[PDB]
Formats: structure tokens, C-alpha cells, sequence
């Protein structure tokens, strides 16, 4: 398309795509429950990968800057059904558990007023508060064969879910100092890593049996 | 009012009222969770319609064409509503659930964005994912006294859910061959068998009870 | 800022905010449980507030009125959190939770759509409808050391969301008898006493514990 960054666009659609379909017949055959939230979670990205690449998940944003919006539409759903992935795994109570889905909807509800905001710089104060959620959930994850996959996931989410903050700041939502196209590629890597490559781990692994 | 399609729209409306009471006062007095459920889908229905008659729940889209959003509202609670009704009734475990009710969202999440794109081309490529994931639940629905209603009910929701993708595909949502104040009667009279017309099998049924 | 309800705006920003940080550390250590859904519910309103106070959470509707449509984002979450709250401290079955968070989902989202409808009059029916479903929740409360807590909080429930109907009646929402910037306060008021003084009884009790 007209766009540049269509093609990373059309990659996270093709590469989310494919990871549903995966996670889809390896799961034809606990273990039903991880298969049941790890295919959704492509499945949904796949979705909102392909409505931004269409165009229909794009909007303009006067502080007039292009914004993906689709993604925060993305996150809502996947981003809980990742934690409850890792809840599942070691028996979290109901309690926890929605502390996490909490703090993790407060997250992505702030990121997207800010994604939205019209005064610039209350853009970072969304941010810096989205921000605040996301340490929350890191805090929760560390602090209150199984353990072993766990540890794995865990440290991955650490790893992945860091650096979306540094993005936006960086990328063009935020301060601007890299540009679309760029901030683009950078989220479908992550996203990619987070949702298909965390599946692999969790999905090839007997951890997930009874 | 001014629009052709109003009466059905207040058949709606009315249709859906009467059930919500009716199902309310039937409820007093599983069974509850059964009721519950059962009670909520016509009165949020109810609800959506009054709004389209109004005129809230109707808006414009370039591809300039009148699209009814809110039946997507509607449909975003009834449908998983209702195959949980169904899940209930044959004690589907969480995973199951999860899934049909993740398929579910994204069956009607895409229809809503087909509903609302302003490329026409692009519609039928939502119209044919959103139906992807329609078949999906179709699936699961068959392949993975109680048993005796469950049949019925699902026979009910194949055939009516089957109806939709077509209504919309010929209707003023998609190809526009045949007109808005023609799919508006087809929706409401498939809404009211599959909610209200639903509910009485269910609810006349001693498959609800322990 | 420009507006007259900003210090209302802003007194409820801080007293949301310095709640959710209280709940927080308090819960640093059932009782996991309330302290999860309890803290979650000033945190969304500290984010709300916040979102109304720097003008995101603000929009114009003709019938040209100033509506703050972010504190039903709020309250689409945090009422339901708080009817969870209580039927946790009774060990509500799973139907009339059901029940009781579909209402209030109605009561909400037929508010929103009271608040946003161009048609004078009809906003006011909107406004029924919704006072139906608070109606029908709180009888729900009244008829189906812990069962004197809950007497306590239903109490406040029953008098304090009762309040709510009547000011957007009387307020600028509905028939414009106050000011907004009366009712902006009334609203701050109400929430704070609902969220922050509703934990408060509840946190500090020891009902929460088994
Ligand atoms: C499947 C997609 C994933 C795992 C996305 C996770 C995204 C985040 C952890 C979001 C974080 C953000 C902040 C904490 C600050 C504001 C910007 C966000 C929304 C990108
Ligand atoms: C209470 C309302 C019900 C049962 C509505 C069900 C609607 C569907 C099964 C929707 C299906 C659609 C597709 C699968 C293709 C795109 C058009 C839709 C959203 C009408
Ligand atoms: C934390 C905020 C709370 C407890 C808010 C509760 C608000 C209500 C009980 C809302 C009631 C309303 C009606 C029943 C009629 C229409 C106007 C509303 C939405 C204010």
C-alpha cells in the first residue's frame, strides 16, 4: 500500500495468522484450557493486525499524527488472556488473578487515552501512569517442571512486555524521535515474540498436563 | 417515524420487552444461573432495539449507506450469553467455554468492523473471517432429558445462526440485494426466535433444573 | 483550568488517587479477594476523574451540552466491582451474580445512551429504563459480624446510588435545573463516598476474613 509500514503489517497479520492455525491443530488434542487462551490470542491479533494494515484500525491524532489504534483493541483482550496463561500455570488464587486483570485493563486503558490525547504532553503523563500498571503486574508476577516453564514465560514477559513502554515513548505516539514505520516494526516483533513465541514455550510444553 | 423499517424495529423493541418480563416473572421462581442468563439476553436485545427505533443505534457509512450499529452491541453480550446457556446445560468445562466464547467475540468483533469499512471490497473479507469463526462454533457445538433439550436448542441455534451470514451478505450491510427495510424484518424475526423463541424451549424445559 | 468543575474534577482525582494507594498498601497483607476488587475501584475512578479533569473524558452533545462521558467508563467497571464486593461477602450463587451485574450493566449503558441521545425527551426515557434496572439491583440486595458489615454497606449502597438518578435528572445531564458545575460536584461526592468510604467499612472489617 501507500503506507510503509504496510509490510510489517502484512507480516504480523500473515505471521499471527499462521500461529492460530498451528496453535489450532496442535490442539486437536488443563492442557484444553492453555490451548483454549493461547489460540485466542493470535487469533485476536491476527484480527487487529489485519484491520490496521487494511486501514480500518488507523486514525489521525492532532498534538495531525497517525495513530494505530487497533492495537489497544488487540491488547484489551490478549494481554489478560497472556497473564491468565501464567495464572493457570501455577494455581493463582481469584484474588491475584484479578489484581492482575485489573492493573493490566488499567494499563491498556491509559495507553490508549493516552495513544488519543490531544495535549502533548499529557500524552506521557497516560503514559508514565499506564507505566505505573505495567511495573504492577512485573511486581505481581515476581512477588505474589510447572516452576521451570514458568520461569521461562515469566522471564520472556518481563523482557517483552519492558520494552513497549520504550517504544511508544520513543516511537512516533510519543516524543517522536523514531518514526512509524519503525515504531511499526518494533511492535510487530514484540507482538510476534509475545503472543506466537510465547505460545511455542508454553504449547511445547508438558507443563500444561495434569 | 420517517423510516420504513421503524415498525419492525418496534416490534423488536416490543417482542423483546414482553419476553424479558415474561422470563422475569417465570423466574420467580442451575435453574436461577439458567434464568439468569436467559432473562438477560431479550432485555439487553431490548434495549439495543429501543435504541435502533430511535434512532441512537443507527449511523452512516461511506462505501453514503445506514448502518444499524447497535445490533452489534446487541449481539456482542446476547450471543455468548446464549452459548453459555447451552455449555451450562451439558456442564462444558472452562476450556470449551473459553473457547466458544473467544471465537464468539471475534465472530461478531469482525462483523461490527465489516459493518463499519468503508472500502466495499473489504467487507466481504470481514463477512468471510466473521463467518470463519461462525463455523468454528458450529463445530464445537457438534464435535467437542438434558441431552434431549441441548439437541433441540442446538438444532435451534445452527439454523438460526446460519441465517445471519446471509441476511447481511444479501442485505444493505453487504451486497445490497435486498433493502434495509427488508434485512431489518429478517434480523428481528431471526433475534426474537433465537433469543425469546429460544428462551421458552429452555425455560419450559426441566433440563434446567437439578 | 477554564472550567469552573475543575476543582471538583481535581478534588476527586486526589481523593481517588490517595485512596487507591491507601487501599494498596493496606492489602500489603477472602480478604485477598476484597482487597483486590476494592483497591481496583478507586484506581478506575482515579484514572476517570483524571481523564475528565484534563478534558479527554469530555465531549459536547446537542439536544450544544457539555457531557463528561468518561465517568460511565468508570462506572461500566467499577459498579459491578462494587455489587462483587458484596455478594462475595455472602456467597452469592453464580445466577444471582449474574443477575445482578447484567442490570447494572443496563443501568449503566442505557445511562451512557441517556447521555449522549440528541433527542431531548428521549433521554429522559433512557433515564427510566435505568432507574428500572438500579430498581430491580437493589431489590435484588433486599431480597434475594458478616451479615452486619453487609447491612451496613447495603445501606450505604441503597442511599448513596439512589442519589445518582436524581442529580443527572436534575443536573445538566438531564433537565438542566443545576448547574453542571453543581452536579459535577454532587457526582464527585457521591463517588468518593461509593468507592473510598465504601472501602473504608468494608477493608476495615473484619467480615473479609474467614
Ligand atoms: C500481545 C501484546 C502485548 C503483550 C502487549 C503489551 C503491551 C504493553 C505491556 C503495554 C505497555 C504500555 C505502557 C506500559 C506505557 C504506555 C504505552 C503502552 C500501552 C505500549
Ligand atoms: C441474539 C442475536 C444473535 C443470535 C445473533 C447472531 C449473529 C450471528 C451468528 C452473526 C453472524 C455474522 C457472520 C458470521 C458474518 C458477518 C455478519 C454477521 C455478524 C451477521
Ligand atoms: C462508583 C460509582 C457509582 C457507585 C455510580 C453509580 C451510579 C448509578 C447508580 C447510576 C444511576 C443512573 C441511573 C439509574 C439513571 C440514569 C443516570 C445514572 C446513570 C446516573
Amino acid at each position: 500500500t501507500g503506507r510503509p509500514e504496510w509490510i510489517w503489517l502484512a507480516l504480523g497479520t500473515a505471521l499471527m495468522g499462521l500461529g492460530t492455525l498451528y496453535f489450532l491443530v496442535k490442539g486437536m488434542g488443563d492442557a484444553k484450557k492453555f490451548y483454549a487462551i493461547t489460540t485466542l490470542v493470535p487469533a485476536i491479533a491476527f484480527t487487529m493486525y489485519l484491520s490496521m494494515l487494511l486501514g480500518y484500525g488507523l486514525t489521525m491524532v492532532p498534538f495531525q499524527n497517525p495513530i494505530y489504534w487497533a492495537r489497544y483493541a488487540d491488547w484489551l483482550f490478549t494481554t489478560p488472556l497472556l497473564l491468565l496463561d501464567l495464572a493457570l500455570l501455577v494455581d493463582a488464587d481469584q484474588g491475584t488473578i484479578l489484581a492482575l486483570v485489573g492493573a493490566d485493563g488499567i494499563m491498556i486503558g491509559t495507553g490508549l487515552v493516552g495513544a488519543l490525547t490531544k495535549v502533548y504532553s499529557y500524552r506521557f503523563v497516560w503514559w508514565a501512569i499506564s507505566t505505573a500498571a505495567m511495573l504492577y503486574i512485573l511486581y505481581v508476577l515476581f512477588f505474589g517442571e510447572v516452576a521451570s516453564t514458568f520461569k521461562v514465560l515469566r522471564n520472556v514477559t518481563v523482557v517483552l512486555w519492558s520494552a513497549y513502554p520504550v517504544v511508544w515513548l520513543i516511537g512516533s505516539e510519543g516524543a517522536g524521535i523514531v518514526p512509524l514505520n519503525i515504531d511499526t516494526l518494533l511492535f510487530m516483533v514484540l507482538d510476534v515474540s509475545a503472543k506466537v513465541g510465547f505460545g511455542l514455550i508454553l504449547l511445547r510444553s508438558r507443563a500444561i498436563f495434569g
